[PDB]
C-alpha cells in the first residue's frame, strides 16, 4: 500500500568464529538520463578514441570495500585474520517514492505523484555488458549517511583501429529488451547470489625472504666454480679455474628451488618537481609514450598498476606509475600540483617475494664468455612467467575494489584483477533501474511520430546490501607482537575518520589488509 | 497513459534441406559506419535501415 | 581397396545472445558465376573457393 | 608399400636433418574439419551456435 513501508533501513556487521556479515543501506536518487533515449557515442582521439553508448539505465554498484565495512570493522578484520573470501550476497530495495517536478516560472515545485513506476531487473545471465568492475565513481558512499546519486548506465563498444566507427561486429544492446520489474510505491524489490569457491585473499605479509629460506646454520652440499682466476682484478691473474663447495655464508650462491617473480618495469618519478626530466602532457613527447604501455590494435593503452611488484613505500620521495593513487582529504579540485596532498598505495610487504616495479628483474648473461671476448650480461625487463615462480597478489585497499569480472576469452592467466580484488567468472549481477517515461499532454488529433512531450520526474528510495564474507583466523606461532593497524594519530583538532565541524566526511589514509604475519 | 503487452506463439518449421553449396543468407555486411546501423544514433534517433524479407534460404519445386 | 565410415557426435551450444542489431553471418555471396561456386564443375573437377573459419557470431567480453 | 618392408631413413641436410623410418603399413586420417561437415553443414553451425566440441566418435571398415 501507499502507507506502509516495505523495508525497514538496517546497516549492520556481525562478527562468527568463522565469518563476518556486513550488512548496510543507503538512500538514493534516480534522474531521468538522456531525455529517455539512448545516445550513439563516439569520439576518435589518437590513443584514447572509444565508441559506445549511452542508456536512459542506472545502476547500482556496491564494488568499492568500504560500502561495507566501518572503518573499526575493516580494523578488526585486518589486525585478527590471515585470509577473507566473499560467499554470499543479497539486495533489496525499497520506500520507492517517484516525485514529479511542477517547474513554475523562477520557482520550482515538486510534488509526489503517487501512480508511477520505476522498472529494476538485475541480470543474472549477464547478457548486458558488465562495468561495474572497474575504476569508476558510483559505488555507495562509505560514510552510511550519505545520499548519493545513481550512476548512469553507459557501455563501450569494440574500437577497431586509431580511428573509431564501427564495423558489423559491434553491437548494441537495448536494455527495454530484457524484462523487468515494474514497482510503484509499496512496491519493492530483492534478489539473492552466491558467489562462487574463491581464494582467500591474503591478508598477510611474508616475514621470510624468498632468495633465503635455507638454515643459516649449514652449507649446500653443491659446489659452484667461484673464479676463472686470481687476483680481484677483472682481466688479470693466473689461469686455473676454482671451485668450492658452497660454505655458510656465501648465500646468494646457493642453489635454490624457485624463482621469484613475473614482472614488468616501470618508469619511476620523484615526487619532488626538481628531480625530474621534462615531460609534457601532451604532444609527440607527451608522457604517455614514456610510460609502460602495451599496445593494442594500434592504440596505446597504458598500464594500470601492472603485475603485481614491489613499490616504494607510500612516504619515499620517489613514486610509480605502478602504485594506485587516491585523492586524500585536503585536496579540492581535479588537479594538484603537489603530490603530498595525494594518498599513494605501496606494496612494499610484496618486496619478500617479487621484484621491484622501478628496477629490473635480474641480469642475464646475454653471451658466450670466452678468453679473447668478454661477458656481457643484459639487463632483463620483461620476464613472462616461468616454473618455479611465486609471487604475491597486489593487496586489497578499504577504498579499493572488491571482485572484477573474469573477461569472457578462451584464455586468462591467474586471474586477479590487477587493481586488486577477486577475479569471478560470475560476478554479482548489475542491477539495473530507470524511472518509467510519462507524457505531457498530448495532442488530440493522433500523429505517428514517437512522443517527445514528456513530465518532468526523479525517483528515489533506499537499497540494502547484505554479504556474508568468510574468514580465517590466523593461528600463527610467532612469538613478538605483531605489527597491527591502530590510527595513531596525533592530537587532533577535529578528529579523524570522522564528519567535522563543516560536517564533512573524509578518509585520512588508504589502508590495506596486510599487518599480520606468517612465513613462506 | 499506460502499457501494453503483447505475446504471441509462432509455430515454425527449420529447413532440413540437402543441398550441398552454402546458402544465401541475409547477414548486415554493412561498411564501416560512423554510427552504426540498426541501432540509435547521436542525436538518439533510431531508423530502419534496409526493408527485410524473408526468404534467404532456398529449396527445389 | 574398399570404404571406411566415420561417425563423430559433437555437442555444441547455441548463442542466446542479446545483441540487438543483426549479426553478421557467412553466407556465400558469389557474383553470378558461370559455373557455380563449392561445387563440381563441366570438367568434373571440385575445389573449395575459400578457407572458412568459424567466427562470424558476436558475444561481448 | 616398399615391396613389405620396413626401411630405415636419414639425410642429414643442415637446418632440415631428420632421422626416421618407413613402414609397409598405411592409415587412415579423419583429422580435416571437411571431412565430416558438407559445406552448408559448416555454414549451419557456424552461423548458429556459440560453441562446439567434439564428443565421441566410431569408425568402420
Ligand atoms: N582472485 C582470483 N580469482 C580467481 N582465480 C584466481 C584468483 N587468484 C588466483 N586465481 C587462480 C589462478 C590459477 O587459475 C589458480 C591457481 O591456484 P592456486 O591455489 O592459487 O595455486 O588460482
Amino acid at each position: 500500500g501507499v502507507g506502509n513501508a516495505s523495508g525497514d533501513w538496517h546497516c549492520d556487521s556481525t562478527w562468527s568464529e568463522g565469518k563476518v556479515t556486513t550488512t548496510s543501506t543507503r538512500t538514493w536518487v534516480l534522474p531521468t538520463y538522456n531525455n529517455h533515449l539512448y545516445l550513439r557515442l563516439g569520439t576518435t582521439s589518437n590513443s584514447n578514441t572509444y565508441n559506445g553508448f549511452s542508456t536512459p539505465w542506472g545502476y547500482f554498484d556496491f564494488n568499492r570495500f568500504h560500502c561495507h565495512f566501518s572503518p573499526r570493522d575493516w580494523q578488526r578484520l585486518i589486525n585478527n585474520n590471515w585470509g577473507l573470501r566473499p560467499k554470499a550476497m543479497r539486495v533489496k530495495i525499497f520506500n520507492i517514492q517517484v516525485k514529479e517536478v511542477t517547474t513554475s516560472n523562477g520557482e520550482t515545485t515538486v510534488a509526489n505523484n503517487l501512480t508511477s513506476t520505476v522498472q529494476i531487473f538485475a541480470d543474472s545471465s549477464y547478457e548486458l555488458p558488465y562495468v561495474m568492475d572497474a575504476g569508476q565513481e558510483g559505488s555507495l558512499p562509505p560514510f552510511p549517511n550519505d545520499v548519493f546519486m545513481v550512476p548512469q548506465y553507459g557501455y563501450c563498444g569494440i574500437v577497431t583501429g586509431e580511428n573509431q566507427n564501427q564495423t558489423d561486429r559491434n553491437a548494441f544492446y537495448c536494455l527495454e529488451y530484457f524484462p523487468s520489474q515494474m514497482l510503484r510505491t509499496g512496491n519493492n524489490f530483492e534478489m539473492a547470489y552466491n558467489f562462487e569457491k574463491v581464494p582467500f585473499h591474503s591478508m598477510y605479509a611474508h616475514s621470510q625472504s624468498l632468495d633465503r629460506l635455507m638454515n643459516p646454520l649449514l652449507d649446500q652440499y653443491l659446489w659452484h666454480l667461484q673464479s676463472t682466476t686470481s687476483g680481484e682484478t677483472l682481466n688479470q691473474g693466473n689461469a686455473a679455474t676454482t671451485f668450492g663447495k658452497i660454505r655458510s655464508g656465501d648465500f646468494a650462491f646457493y642453489r635454490k628451488n624457485w624463482l621469484p617473480g613475473p614482472c614488468v618495469k616501470q618508469q619511476r618519478f620523484s615526487k619532488t618537481a626538481s628531480q625530474n626530466y621534462k615531460i609534457p602532457a601532451s604532444g609527440g613527447n607527451a608522457l604517455l609514450k614514456y610510460d609502460t604501455h602495451y599496445t593494442l590494435n594500434n592504440r596505446w593503452s597504458n598500464i594500470a598498476p601492472g603485475p603485481p611488484m614491489a613499490t616504494a613505500g607510500p612516504s619515499d620521495g620517489d613514486f610509480s606509475n605502478a602504485q594506485l593513487i587516491f585523492p586524500g582529504p585536503s585536496v579540492t579540485g581535479n588537479t594538484t600540483t603537489s603530490a603530498n596532498n595525494l594518498l599513494f598505495t605501496s606494496e612494499e610487504e610484496i618486496a619478500a617475494t617479487n621484484p621491484r616495479d622501478t628496477d629490473m628483474f635480474g641480469q642475464i648473461a646475454d653471451n658466450n664468455q670466452n678468453a679473447t671476448t668478454a661477458p656481457i650480461t643484459g639487463n632483463v625487463t620483461a620476464m613472462g612467467v616461468l616454473p618455479g615462480m611465486v609471487w604475491q597478489n597486489r593487496d586489497i585497499y578499504y577504498q579499493g575494489p572488491i571482485w572484477a569480472k573474469i573477461p569472457h576469452a578462451d584464455g586468462h592467466f591467474h586471474p586477479s584483477p590487477l587493481i586488486g580484488g577477486f577475479g569471478l567468472k560470475h560476478p554479482p549481477p548489475q542491477i539495473f533501474i530507470k524511472n518509467t517515461p510519462v507524457p505531457a499532454n498530448p495532442a488530440t488529433t493522433f500523429t505517428a511520430a514517437r512522443v517527445d512531450s514528456f513530465i518532468t520526474q526523479y525517483s528515489t528510495g533506499q537499497v540494502a546490501v547484505q554479504i556474508e564474507w568468510e574468514i580465517e583466523k590466523e593461528r600463527s606461532k610467532r612469538w613478538n607482537p605483531e605489527v597491527q593497524f591502530t590510527s595513531n594519530y596525533g592530537n587532533q583538532s577535529s578528529m579523524l575518520w570522522a564528519p567535522d565541524t563543516t560536517g564533512k566526511y573524509t578518509e585520512p589514509r588508504v589502508i590495506g589488509s596486510r599487518y599480520l604475519t606468517n612465513h613462506l
